């Protein structure tokens, strides 16, 4: 009895190995299977998935299996491989992450939870609304591991002042704390689907449609705002209303407000700098919603037409914080001669940005980006499309309801991004097979691979939760069971209702043909 | 009297904002005076130049310049500017970087080092020999910056154990201090240039090849090796003498032995990382070179043709990096249930190599070649090829003499990156107007923007040297400007003797036509 736990936990001391050198001779007979080049790329594919799935290899040296596999095995060369993993969208994630370097930077994300904490209110329910919301607008523009990890001490700090009898007081405490400790990374993959540099399987969902379809242009920040945004804010309603009523029963109140309101004084007073990166925060928004929203006429028609992009207008704001004085210039500095003549601290250093930029995140959306290169010009795509021939009489929004559920429970074990990577260009293809716009079925997978609810190793935030201690696996379970069910539902009325209207969903568009 | 030094640190301490905002204004009139797609490209291309020079931004944000620029002045489309940053030259120069990264890591520089150190001998001719021996060595693969900041101490170390009478003595003394620490920068910037991999300059020049001609395909690593590293070696050797010579005068050494002997024994056992390490090292190296060195068939012949490249070959072998374990694995582990079931620590992480991976380094090389893509498409070489008229009677050895001089001087201010970034394309177009081989202008600025010893501002080396604080500014700029004289004449010499058979430079090549 005890052999056999032994031989588990020496195959699973040695996991990462095993996989690694088992995987390629599991997946030989796929190259025979198939034609050479698609079966070639099948195997690349297949290999890169499951090195994902079990991190076999770090993420982002997974996503650089593209350079060496593609060139040996023919499929692509190695000066079309390497540009893919640079492509615009990529540089929008680099801008957007580095306005979010600057952002923490400065601690304006901690000045704005707070502010919105003090605001939203006390009471249970209303703190619930208050953290949830909070949690959800930094996720649209800063990581969801980097909102989650911020949020979750503020939320600690009001729970101990809170509670600073016997069973049912004790069970009522519990469930709150649970209750709160679940509300912040829900909220944080909520909040990430609402902007294009919220989450990183948007900025997939962009650079595959690059690939699969290059004259399809109608999703971009704008577009994916007025799309994801309502859609995010139902949901997020939605898990507080099922968060409150599981878990917060749908002094203590003065002693809360107290410590928000301390640690709001903590922050100190309001510098030059956190106000200037607000404003350049405002600016880049502004400008990456109104470039070209589809149903206004944005600034971009000033300029040539399919000249400008999101990472233009995102990589020139940034531009701005590697020069912008951090302290406020004064004219009298000129005519006192007597002054010190000290070197100004810009707003953000390169040196901070580096060591704050994810690069594995942005070598992971490159590599991404040349799988679907790969898979485009292997004829792969092409080959799935005939193999997915027994789904062409399957009714579109039932077809969108299977999608959503299937990538949705994929990627309670898989990180977000490889299950879109992994999964996009089949749904490209399956929107081929039943002459439907392409968007149609891609923008749903690429919103329910977000649908990272039930178990801590779905997405990083639910790890940083768990890693709290008071959570526990089948609390998380049965709570992210309905969040799934709730954010599948919501998905298919948003596909079904406005996104026909945002993204001309009614008709298939000819560049898909 | 001190009002105008008054006005002059005014000035001076806002350099930055000044250079920045008045750049713009003072290069409009480029604009007017050129046609409108070439002048604008001109515009952007001083802009930079000039913004690197004065590094009035960072060097790697000013290389996201054109993201901005070419869109906006329609001179290039975001998606042509941004995958122009991660050519495959890129990601050769990332898999140099990881495995630098992975070297250092195990301190397996240090043991090559000392080892070499050991060997050389102590006597001062033969210690300032075997100094410039290893720091060149290791710049061939570490970066001048690195190799400069690991041999300083050691020569520190070695020095103050040599010196542990009166004038004499004491200015002996000095100049043999001085010496050392001039030594050491010299031959990192030596060093750095044998390989294409030692410094950014030659993977510049391999970037803007492919930009300005496509299917020249002669320079890779072997080939570079085999013309650069007996050039490296003559001028390592020149500038040895010429140091012994003005320094070095061409128990002390028991006390250096045993210092060199002692730090050696501290550095511990080998271990079964650094062998690991070093294997990998020597494969990354010898399929680096043996893949198509253009004399000896290599095994790039053994797949398809025009696939396969330095870049595949580096990320191949640094992917084992990342997996291999750095314990020595045993098979009695299997057996021995009782063992414990840790997991294996890899021989590198992607944590350790993102922090440790320059990304400034590799967003200014994609920089440098998206502008030379936009100078280029924009027809800004054509107008530059057209202004270079009274030029064509320059015989191509005095020519190569001429922009060998004006390069090298011109790194003395600016960075070795930007210099040959700004003077590559005019290099190609003035090979394009004497009807001589591109290479034979483009490898002599390549090699001569590397040619940087006279300033603390010339190369970060010579920063770190000078802060030691026992050099001098003009005992500098005297040792460095006989080492530019030698260096243009050896590279004179190579140019004209053995880079004709490397890369045939005989013949005017068709594809320059
Ligand atoms: C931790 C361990 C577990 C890790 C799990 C996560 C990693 C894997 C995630 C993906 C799921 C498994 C792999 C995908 C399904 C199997 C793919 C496959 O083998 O496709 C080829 C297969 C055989 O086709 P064949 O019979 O040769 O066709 C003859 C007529 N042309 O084709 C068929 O049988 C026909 C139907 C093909 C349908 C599409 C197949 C590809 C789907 C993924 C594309 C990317
Ligand atoms: C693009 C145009 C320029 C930008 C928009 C217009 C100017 C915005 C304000 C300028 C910068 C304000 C300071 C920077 C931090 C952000 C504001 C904040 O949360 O600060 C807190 C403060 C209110 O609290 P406070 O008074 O500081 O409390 C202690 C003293 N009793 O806050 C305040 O007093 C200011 C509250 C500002 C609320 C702004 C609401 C949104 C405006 C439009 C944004 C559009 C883009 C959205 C994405
Ligand atoms: C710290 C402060 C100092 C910083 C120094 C470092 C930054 C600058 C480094 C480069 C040196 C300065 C700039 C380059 C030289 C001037 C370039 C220029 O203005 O070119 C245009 C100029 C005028 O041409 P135009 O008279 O209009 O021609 C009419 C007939 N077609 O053309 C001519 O007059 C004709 C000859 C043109 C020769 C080539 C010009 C471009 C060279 C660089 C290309 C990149
Ligand atoms: C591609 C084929 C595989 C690689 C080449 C063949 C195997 C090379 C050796 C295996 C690894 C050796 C250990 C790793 C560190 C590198 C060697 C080193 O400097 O170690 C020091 C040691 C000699 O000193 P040691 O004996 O340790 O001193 C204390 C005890 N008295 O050193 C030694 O004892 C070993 C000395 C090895 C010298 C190698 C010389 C170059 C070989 C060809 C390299 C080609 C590529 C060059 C770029
Ligand atoms: C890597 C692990 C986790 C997942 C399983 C991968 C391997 C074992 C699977 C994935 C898809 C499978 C293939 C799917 C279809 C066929 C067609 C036919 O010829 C039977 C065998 C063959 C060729 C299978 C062989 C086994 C196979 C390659
Ligand atoms: C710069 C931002 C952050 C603050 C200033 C106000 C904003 C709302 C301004 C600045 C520039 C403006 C744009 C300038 C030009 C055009 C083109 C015109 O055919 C329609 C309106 C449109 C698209 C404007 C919309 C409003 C706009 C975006
Ligand atoms: C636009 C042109 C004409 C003029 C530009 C003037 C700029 C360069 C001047 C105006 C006011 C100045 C600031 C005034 C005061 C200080 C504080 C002191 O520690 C020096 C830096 C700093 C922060 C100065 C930096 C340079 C500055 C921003
Ligand atoms: C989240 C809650 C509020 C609603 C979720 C229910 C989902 C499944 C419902 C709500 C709206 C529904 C859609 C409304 C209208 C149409 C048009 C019709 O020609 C085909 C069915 C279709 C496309 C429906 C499919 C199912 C649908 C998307
Ligand atoms: C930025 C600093 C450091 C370098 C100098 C840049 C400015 C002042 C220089 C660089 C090249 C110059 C131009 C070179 C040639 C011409 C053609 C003719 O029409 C006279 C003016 C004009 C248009 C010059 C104007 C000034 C100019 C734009
Ligand atoms: C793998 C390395 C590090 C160590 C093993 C020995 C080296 C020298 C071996 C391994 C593979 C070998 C190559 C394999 C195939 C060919 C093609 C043939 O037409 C010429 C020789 C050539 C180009 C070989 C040269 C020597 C070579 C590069
Ligand atoms: C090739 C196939 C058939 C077998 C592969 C066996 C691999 C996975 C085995 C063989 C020997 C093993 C190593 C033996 C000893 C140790 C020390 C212990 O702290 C566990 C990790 C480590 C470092 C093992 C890692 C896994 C290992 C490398
Ligand atoms: C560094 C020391 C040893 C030598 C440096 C001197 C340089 C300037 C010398 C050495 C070799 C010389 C070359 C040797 C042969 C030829 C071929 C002839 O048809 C034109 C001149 C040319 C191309 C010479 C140019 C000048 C040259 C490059
Ligand atoms: C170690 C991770 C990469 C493994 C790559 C294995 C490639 C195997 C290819 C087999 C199919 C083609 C045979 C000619
Ligand atoms: C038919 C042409 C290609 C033949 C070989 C295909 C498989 C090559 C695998 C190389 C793996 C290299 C791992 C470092
Ligand atoms: C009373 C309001 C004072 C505001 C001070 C800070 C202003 C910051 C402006 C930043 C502008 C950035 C784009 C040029
Ligand atoms: C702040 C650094 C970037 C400045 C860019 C200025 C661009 C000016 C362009 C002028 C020529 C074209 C006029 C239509
Ligand atoms: C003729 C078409 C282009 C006209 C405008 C050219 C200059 C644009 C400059 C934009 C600068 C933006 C800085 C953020
Ligand atoms: C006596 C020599 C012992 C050598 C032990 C270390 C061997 C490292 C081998 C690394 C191979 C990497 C490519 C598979
Ligand atoms: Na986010
Ligand atoms: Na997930
Ligand atoms: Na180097
Ligand atoms: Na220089």
């Amino acid at each position: 009895m005890a052999a056999l736990a032994a031989a588990a936990k020496k195959v699973w001391s040695a996991r990462r190995l095993l996989v690694l050198l088992f995987t390629p001779l599991a997946l030989l007979p796929v190259v025979f299977a198939l034609p050479p080049k698609e079966g070639r790329c099948l195997f690349v594919i297949l290999l890169m998935a499951v090195y994902w799935c079990t991190e076999a290899l770090p993420l982002s040296v997974t996503a650089l299996l593209p350079i060496v596999l593609f060139p040996f095995m023919g499929i692509l060369p190695s000066n079309k491989v390497c540009p893919q993993y640079f492509l615009d969208t990529n540089f929008l994630f680099l801008s957007g992450l580095i306005m979010a370097s600057a952002i923490e930077e400065w601690n304006l994300h901690r000045r704005i939870a707070l502010k919105i904490l003090m605001l939203v209110g006390v009471q249970p329910a209303r703190l619930i609304l208050g953290m949830m919301v909070t949690t959800s607008f930094l996720s649209m523009w800063l990581s969801n591991t980097a909102s989650t990890a911020m949020m979750l001490p503020i939320a600690n700090a009001i729970l101990k002042s809170l509670f600073g009898d016997s069973r049912k007081e004790d069970e009522y405490r519990r469930n709150i704390w649970k209750g709160f400790l679940i509300s912040i990374p829900y909220s944080a993959s909520i909040g990430g689907t609402a902007t294009l540099t919220g989450t990183a399987p948007n900025l997939i969902l962009l650079g595959q449609l690059k690939s699969f379809f290059p004259q399809c242009d109608v999703v971009n920040f704008g577009s994916w705002f007025i799309f994801a945004f309502p859609l995010m804010l139902l949901f997020l309603l939605a898990g507080w209303l099922w968060i409150s009523f599981l878990y917060g029963g749908l002094n203590a109140e003065d002693r809360a407000r107290a410590v928000i309101r301390e640690e709001y004084q903590n922050l100190g007073p309001i510098k030059f700098a956190e106000q200037a990166v607000f404003i350049l925060f405002c600016m880049f928004a502004i400008l990456l919603f109104t470039r070209d929203p589809k149903f206004i006429p944005g600034w971009a028609s000033l300029f040539n037409p399919g000249f400008l992009s999101d990472a233009v207008t995102g990589v020139a704001i940034v531009t701005i914080l590697f020069f912008f004085p951090s302290q406020r210039p004064s004219l009298k500095w000129w005519f006192d001669f007597k002054a010190p003549n000290t070197e100004t601290e810009p707003l953000l250093t390169w040196k901070k940005a580096q060591e704050t930029v994810p690069w594995n995140i942005i070598l992971l959306l490159g590599g991404g980006f040349a799988m679907a290169k790969g898979c485009e010009e292997s004829g792969l795509s092409v080959w799935i499309g005939g193999q997915l021939h027994p789904l062409e009489n399957v009714p579109p929004a039932l077809a969108v309801l299977l999608i959503t559920v299937v990538i949705a429970f994929f990627t309670e074990f898989a990180s977000n991004t490889a299950t879109i990577i992994i999964f996009l260009p089949v749904l490209a293809e399956l929107a081929i097979r039943l002459r439907v716009h392409p968007l149609y079925l891609m923008i749903p997978g690429t919103v329910g691979c977000s649908f990272a609810f039930m178990l801590p190793v779905s997405t990083p935030p639910n790890s940083i939760a768990f890693a709290s201690g008071h959570l526990l696996v089948k609390d998380m379970v049965r709570t992210g069971l309905l969040m799934n069910l709730m954010g599948v539902l919501l998905l298919s009325l948003a596909m079904n209702t406005w996104a026909q209207t945002i993204f001309q969903l009614g008709t298939f568009p000819d560049w898909a043909d």
